[PDB]
């Protein structure tokens, strides 16, 4: 610690080494929009198409439901079964839990109910998913002057580019908008009535005529002796063309006319799905939403699938050009951009403060050198510990420039100061002014990483913005630290200019120096403030007790919140259409979007993508999803310019002036927020009730939920109502007579109305899907169930209106289950400002009406935040405690602590009076600027109580007499480290860019904090050690030792 | 069949459960397509139960397979998603669709086992259906809803008819 | 020496009587399609044998957690398995963490 | 697998079957003329065998009242194999296996000999739909980086210098069609990343050097006195390499560290 | 284990019907309690008994 | 590794037929072992040089 | 069970069940002639019950 200074190339070495070690382990280092935050969840998905929801949620479902049966780290189960026949259940997990192992056993607890399984499942896919919710990139393929469609595009997408642009490391999972191409057969039910042939003699045909077969080879192993011939037998080969699949004999006829799929059906190269609708602008596109895998790189992926994609390019038919529309990646690297910036101007500022403070270039420098040595080591411990180089740690270097700052300039101070006390040689004013500070400095040092590490041991992602956090400033602090044991003093003894006792410069200079004279004038005018008000201290006590107070109201009455919505130049837009609705109104809707976008938006507006049957609430023709992207902010200005106003007059539009709901808004901060001031309830079946029965159940929760003005009314469910459900009960006994099959009439039945899965092709070299199903016109409304007919065991054709009793009904699409049992979800919140938990009272008070078969859950975010809450305040308390007691170690009293942490609520007080003036909220970013500030102040209010009591102690001063010169000596300091702070982030508070609400959330309460944490605070310390001092031994009270 | 198999002390028992049933899940199809759907089972062990919680009614009215049902029904399904469970042993057993055959009445009406089966079988199932409005429909359709298929049982009386 | 080779995982699969173009193009390149985002990875080759036998490899960085990596690739395999012929999987399909040279032979 | 290197051809543009081959055999052919340079140079893959193509009439064994099923099936289990089920042998269970025997499925004019027993009763023939034929195919398809390649095995004339062998591989390939070109895998994929990391090494290491030996000494001279005695321990190491006749390898690269270290030892 | 069992047991505790009672033959769980209530009974025993002979 | 495997074909051994004789062509161990013993061997060398010069 | 273990004898060339089965009660009866060193050596399963064959 002091043996440093006298060695300063050592010193100079130290610091050159961390400073390259620094700037080397600044290069290759990872960045991301956020840090890896949100918990991980894994997903099991079966395809059973045509199958309604009873059927797949009876067959698939709960079979996977029964046999998920001994998973490790197991939080909570959400199983979905759409109408389409695709089960989706979701198993999230504790948070830290190995995301691969969890998954691992799941799968292999997963092929427990595998032949248990349809054997159309069995062969189309059964998916275990390492799963997140948002997509990181969005890559859309489209043709400019129309040449080829959505399906082709999609073809392209799904044979040459959809594995060789992603040959860049990074993606975890894409959902393509479109479907591959597959042979898809399409049959005329007159054209097969006429020959008396089912889809069933189709099935089999294409089945047993078209495959590649086992064969064997010529001078087989083992041959016999003198063969010397051996090679390979080909036997029937897999088809190619569309072509080759109408000549493909069903039948021959009599006469010899020959009967071939080309007669009963038509053919066409066509894409294995139709339900979803890829359009680009009125252009037909088709896309590929990548989702972010948990745990990948952001600009690295985005950079390295650019340059493949464009390095793919020399492979591209006619007029196909790519798009990059839904694009997360450039918002970073600019944010990070302004960010730096924001360091910058930080750096430069604090620069200027010192020299208008210093007034000497050379001794500007030393604070100045001290920056880069700090941060840039700070990045070698950031690369040391495994984390990355984000939003949320630049933030706290940001914040950090105040607080080495603050021990540099401090030590810079005193070393001046004493040169002005004494007239010593620089290496004794160090060792002075170092021997004045060192436990001192030692002290700070734990105090405020007694602030920081408490809010590193806290759970969720607050507490991961808190360890980002944490860890930068507690790191750069530590940095700072022993700089100024080894780096700060042995830059006072060397590049420092020497001044003997008792100059202090005052009108000594024309320009720049008359400020010292105004300024030290003014330093004794406040010093006959202070001992003015140690002279009558009560009165001081009584308007401390106010402050308090309304430090305590002005808390209370403040909104709480999370994270702070953020305009990423890209929002989307959803669309609702009603029960039992079809694809062609949705489009018809996505087209009105897309126009009124590229329309009365046109300056804000530049790509629109309407993707028809995808949303989030459900799969189907009734919803419809449209990406929105918005040019480069540099050609955006206004408040109407912005996401959110944009948004606004979107919904404005598109509400009270239409026919179904339809709503435009922007994704979260992160990509899964904590469900706001509210919940997601899980309403649950335990006693085995119906389906109505459970409808039922939640028309009286959610008619309940509409019963109060004093929490909300009219509340909606996030989910597809139910549909209409068409019966069709076969009457065996009318179909067993006449000598048709029932396993006939059913998989003719589904054949026709549903589809086939039956084999595969080779198409240029690719293997896809062989699928049969009926045309586009005998399959569409009800009527239409007579005209097909099942060909009997002679040759006589039975119509299905023979035994098809048909009627309506009503179930629900989305059918979801919760830990093995039947259930529905219901989202929800809370009035403005009005705390969860209580909500959970009120909503649970009204799910004690429910029949026994019907209860409540919480489930997502609102799970992890149902047991665990009130303690946050007692951690935060430990805070303080723990700060209270390390002072006590560093100073040896249980006293002064005491009046230092009285000094505390003189700078909340002004981080809330910040946040009200501007109007902000209690979030994640708020409280950190709160604890800084805590800390900061606590830090000013510690040196000078130091030297009171070091005055009081060691040169024997008196109380009263003490207080005052140490006031005296380090008042200069206090406004240094002060000034240069809040001029350091006052680039924050006032700025608008890429995430500029965050920089805002920061700045503010830091200013404010500091702002009253000073300026009140150099008033209030002395009568805090004047007052709490009096409670320790009568004598001495004004000691004198020599 | 009861295959134990014991590791090296310390040996992560995730991984190792998980590379097992990874080479069980290689010689699946060699065993018997009625063993494959009779329940296949990998589990991290101990080798005693930790606990064991009994149900009863004190007045008569139910017997072992009631009791055993409920608690299958409502309760042995979720005593595995409470990490740290290996494999629950039901004293008793659940509901299953029982049904008893009379021979000399199988005789009698010239029917063999096998009939009933394919019987029960082909009759009683859910079979894939499809949509009025069918993807992909044509231009003016505007009616979407879902077809309903044959229907899985319920009763006794379903079974009899 | 020590483990100095990188990790490598291989999939065997049965498809007997197909010539070479019929199971390359059907299991071999459709195993490698569902990884595009694989962790360490070195460099990746996948033979398709005229006896129909498969032979897909995917090699890793060194030091690497063998059972790690292969815990991610094979669930990055398994996400690809239906996309592989339905009709292998009857003669046993096996993923193994393998090298390339006999440690030791006993005649 | 060979000592030295694996050369690797990689396919980029998905140019051709035998068309990147034939670029290979200009390849090996150019690399043949030169034994004072690299030595036991081989391709690596089974080329295009002869196929023996035997396409089933649907129509002529339709008539007949032959079932497809069986057809295929018999043809398989003639000259292919099956496996039904499994016995117990000794106590063991193994495998049960139905095949022709030695003299039934050798030269192709056995295809004649097998009949099929139609619906009815009556025996067909093969040659009843069976067209037989020739054409050409590779056996062994392998791929590199999810596409087709084959790469070039070799070794080098004894005195075994491999950046040399290396090296020359690459430079008769001064008259090759760049759109096929070249790569490493194995041994010289190892021996790849180690010597241009060199730089990086000598960079990080000898500048951090400079910096450590002017820690508890004082004055930004000493250093380069200490610093300039490590070429005269490295003017030995490769005279004495030469000399002898080895290469600059890991081995080497330590031995050099190492030497640097004990005469930087001295000068300190 | 006994926490998360119970709780899931006894969240199906508010759905049993008529004299559905339970009954725990197999219990590992109060002997754990007593013994440990004993063992710190014993911590204080020694706590005491030396500051007597102190 | 071929001492496990020593002892896995020993106990293998007891259960074999007329001269059922087993054969080692690919033996990549005793090399290891060779090595080692003449590395070492240098190592131990230096030292006693090392004490000569000394 | 401190005193105790747990005897695998396998059968290895393949001679049957019947082969061992009586090579254990050979081992089981001889082994219960020694109270000098081993106690209560005994199988712990169910015995060969008689099956029907049909
Ligand atoms: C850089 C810009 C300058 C920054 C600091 C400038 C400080 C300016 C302080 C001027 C305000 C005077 O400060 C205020 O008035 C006098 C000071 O004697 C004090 O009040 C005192 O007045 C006289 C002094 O004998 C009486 O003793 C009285 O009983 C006592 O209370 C306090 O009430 C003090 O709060």
């Amino acid at each position: 610690p002091n043996f440093f200074i006298d060695r300063p190339i050592f010193a100079w070495v130290i610091a050159i080494i961390i400073m390259l070690a620094g700037g080397l382990a600044i290069l290759k280092l990872p960045v991301a929009q956020y840090p890896t935050i949100a918990p991980p969840a894994v997903t099991i998905s079966a395809s059973y198409p045509g199958a309604d929801a009873k059927t797949v949620q009876d067959t698939v479902t709960q079979v996977i439901e029964q046999n998920m049966n001994g998973i490790d780290n197991l939080m909570y189960m959400s199983s979905n079964s759409d109408s389409t026949g695709t089960v989706q259940i979701t198993l999230t997990f504790e948070s830290g839990t190995d995301a691969d192992i969890a998954q691992v056993q799941v799968q292999n607890k997963l092929q427990l109910a595998m032949p248990l399984l349809p054997q159309e499942v069995q062969q189309q896919g059964v998916s275990v998913e390492k799963s997140s919710s948002s997509f990181l990139m969005v890559v859309g393929v489209i043709n400019t002057d129309g040449t080829m469609t959505q399906e082709d595009i999609s073809d392209y997408v799904a044979a040459n580019m959809k594995d060789a642009i992603s040959r860049t490391s990074g993606v975890g999972d894409v959902q393509l908008f479109g479907s591959q191409y597959a042979m898809r057969i399409w049959m005329n039910p007159n054209e097969l009535n006429k020959f008396q042939l089912t889809p069933v003699d189709v099935i089999t045909a294409i089945k047993a005529q078209n495959a590649q077969v086992a064969a064997g080879q010529l001078g087989g192993t083992p041959p016999v002796k003198g063969q010397q011939l051996n090679a390979s037998i080909i036997a029937q080969t897999r088809l190619t063309s569309t072509e080759e699949f109408g000549k493909i004999l069903l039948k021959v006829n009599q006469d010899g006319s020959r009967v071939l799929l080309r007669d009963v059906a038509k053919i066409e190269l066509g894409g294995e799905n139709y339900d979803i609708i890829a359009e680009f602008n009125g252009q037909p596109a088709s896309g590929l939403g990548i989702k972010l895998a948990t745990g990948a790189n952001a600009l690295d992926t985005a950079a390295a699938i650019r340059a493949e994609l464009a390095k793919m390019e020399p492979f591209f038919p006619s007029g196909l050009k790519i798009v990059y529309p839904y694009d997360t990646t450039p918002f970073v690297k600019i944010s990070i951009h302004e960010v730096v910036k924001t360091l910058v101007e930080a750096i430069i500022l604090v620069f200027l403060v010192m020299y208008l403070f210093l007034q000497n270039f050379r001794a500007t420098l030393i604070p100045t050198i001290a920056v880069p040595v700090v941060l840039l080591g700070t990045f070698a411990v950031l690369a040391a510990f495994g984390f990355s180089i984000n939003t949320l740690t630049m933030f706290g270097m940001v914040l950090a420039i105040g607080l080495l700052v603050d021990d540099a300039i401090v030590v810079v101070e005193n070393v001046e100061r004493v040169m002005a006390e004494e007239g010593l040689p620089p290496k004794e004013a160090t060792r002075k002014s170092m021997g004045q500070i060192q436990g001192a400095l030692v002290g700070i040092a734990m105090v405020l990483s007694a602030v920081f590490v408490p809010m590193a041991f806290f759970g969720g992602s607050t507490g991961a913005i808190y360890r980002q956090f944490s860890i930068t400033i507690v790191s750069a602090m530590a940095l700072s630290v022993l700089v100024a044991l080894i780096l700060t003093p042995a830059l006072c003894a060397t590049m420092l200019k020497p001044i003997a006792k008792g100059d202090h410069g005052e009108g000594k200079k024309g320009f720049f120096g008359w400020f010292n004279r105004m300024f030290e004038k003014s330093t004794h005018h406040y010093t006959d403030s202070v001992g003015g008000i140690l002279r009558s201290t009560g009165r001081y006590l009584v308007l401390y007790l106010i402050i308090v107070v309304g430090m305590a109201y002005l808390f209370v009455r403040l909104p709480s919140s999370f994270l702070p919505d953020e305009d990423q130049g890209v929002f989307m837009t959803m669309v609702q259409l009603p029960a039992g609705a079809t694809q062609e109104r949705t489009q018809k809707v996505l087209n009105e979007v897309t126009h009124y976008y590229l329309t009365k938006e046109k300056n804000n507006v530049e790509s629109v993508f309407a993707v028809n049957g995808f949303g989030f609430a459900g799969k189907g023709q009734n919803t419809g999803i449209a990406f929105v992207s918005l040019k480069d902010w540099a050609d955006r200005p206004g408040e109407e310019n912005k996401v959110e106003a944009i948004t606004m007059r979107a919904t404005r539009a598109f509400s009270q002036i239409k026919d179904a709901m339809v709503f435009a808004f922007n994704l979260p901060a992160i990509v899964e927020l904590g469900t706001a001031t509210g919940f997601d309830f899980e309403l649950i079946d335990q006693a085995g009730l119906g389906h109505e029965k459970l409808t039922q159940a939640r028309n009286q929760l959610l008619a309940e939920a509409a019963k109060h003005p004093d929490m909300l009314t009219s509340v909606r469910p996030n989910g597809l109502e139910d549909t209409p459900q068409f019966k069709i009960d076969i009457d065996q006994e009318k179909a067993q007579a006449l000598g048709v099959s029932i396993n006939d009439i059913n998989t003719t039945l589904g054949a026709a109305w549903g589809g086939s899965y039956v084999n595969d092709f080779i198409d240029r070299g690719r293997v896809k899907k062989v699928y049969v199903m009926s045309e586009a016109k005998y399959r569409m409304l009800p009527d239409d169930i007579g005209d097909w007919y099942v060909r009997a065991a002679d040759g006589q054709m039975v119509p299905f209106s023979a035994f098809s009793s048909s009627r309506w009904e009503y179930g629900s699409p989305r059918l979801e289950r919760y830990n093995g049992l039947p259930s529905m979800e219901i989202l929800g919140q809370a009035a403005p400002g009005k705390s969860t938990g209580e909500a959970m009272e009120l909503m649970e008070q009204l799910a004690s009406k429910l029949p026994t078969g019907v209860g409540y859950d919480w489930t997502g975010m609102s799970y992890q935040e149902r047991l665990s809450g009130n303690q946050a305040p007692s951690l935060y308390a430990i805070s303080l405690i723990v700060v209270f007691l390390c002072l006590a170690a560093l100073y040896e009293s249980w006293s002064i602590p005491f009046s230092v942490m009285l000094v505390v609520p003189l700078g909340v007080i002004g981080a809330l009076l910040a946040a009200t003036f501007r109007g902000l909220t209690n979030d994640v970013y708020f409280q950190v600027g709160l604890l800084t500030t805590i800390g900061l102040s606590a830090k000013n209010a510690i040196l000078i109580v130091e030297f009171a009591k070091d005055l009081m102690d060691k040169e024997g001063k008196g109380l009263i007499e003490a207080t005052l010169d140490a006031v005296r000596m380090r008042l200069r300091p206090i406004l240094m480290t002060s000034l240069a702070f809040i001029l350091g982030v006052m680039p924050l508070v006032i700025s608008t860019g890429a995430g500029s609400g965050a920089q805002n959330a920061v700045g503010t309460g830091v200013m404010g904090g500091m702002v009253t944490a000073t300026v009140l605070a150099i008033f209030f310390v002395p009568v805090f050690f004047v007052v709490v001092r009096r409670r320790f031994s009568r004598k001495n009270e004004d000691i004198e030792h020599s």
